[PDB]
């Protein structure tokens, strides 16, 4: 049970997250975060790979109030495609990410959200899981 760390708390958001994969936690950074959120957010995402990547996707649950807001789930990249990626990455190296994520800008209304981000592999194999709560005040 890993504990719960702040990926950013500023500006009238704050983003707490927790992982969820038994193995390990991981760093999750967010800059410049704030009530209107930026398009393009950029983060910083610290991980020791657990599996070998050769693909890989992204899904996010989303709700708020116990209900369902919106299901997400997307493809990050296959083997050098894009080039500037961490597919073709291998279990145990340490991976350090300072970047972008491809985000539309977005005005949180306020109030609470739970997050849960699943990254995986080809084979479905967690790779990373992180829930988290977004407070928009
Ligand atoms: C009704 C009220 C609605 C309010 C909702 C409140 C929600 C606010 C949440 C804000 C806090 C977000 C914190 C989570 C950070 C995740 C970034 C993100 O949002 O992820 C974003 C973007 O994801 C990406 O695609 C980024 C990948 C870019 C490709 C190359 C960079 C590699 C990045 C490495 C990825 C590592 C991921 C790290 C997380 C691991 C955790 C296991 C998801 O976007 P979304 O669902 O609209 O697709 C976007 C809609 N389009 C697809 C049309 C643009
Ligand atoms: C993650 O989920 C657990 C169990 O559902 C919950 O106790 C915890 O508060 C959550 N963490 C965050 C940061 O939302
Ligand atoms: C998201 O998926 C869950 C099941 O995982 C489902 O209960 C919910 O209705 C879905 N939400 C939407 C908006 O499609």
């Amino acid at each position: 049970g890993w504990p719960k760390h702040t990926a950013c708390n500023s500006g009238g958001l704050e983003v707490v997250y927790q992982s969820c994969d038994p193995l390990q936690d991981f760093g999750l950074s967010i800059d410049q975060c704030s009530k209107q959120i930026q398009s393009n957010l950029n983060i910083r995402f610290g991980i020791i790979l657990r599996q070998d990547i050769r693909k890989l996707f992204l899904d996010i649950t989303l709700m708020a109030k116990g209900s369902s807001i919106l299901n997400y789930s997307y493809p990050l990249c296959e083997e050098d495609q894009p080039k500037f990626s961490f597919c073709g990455r291998r279990k145990g190296e340490q991976i350090y990410y300072a970047g972008p994520v491809n985000n539309p800008g977005l005005d949180v209304p306020q109030g609470e959200y739970q997050l849960l981000l699943e990254l995986y592999n080809e084979n479905r194999a967690t790779v990373a899981c992180a829930n988290a709560t977004v407070t928009s005040s």
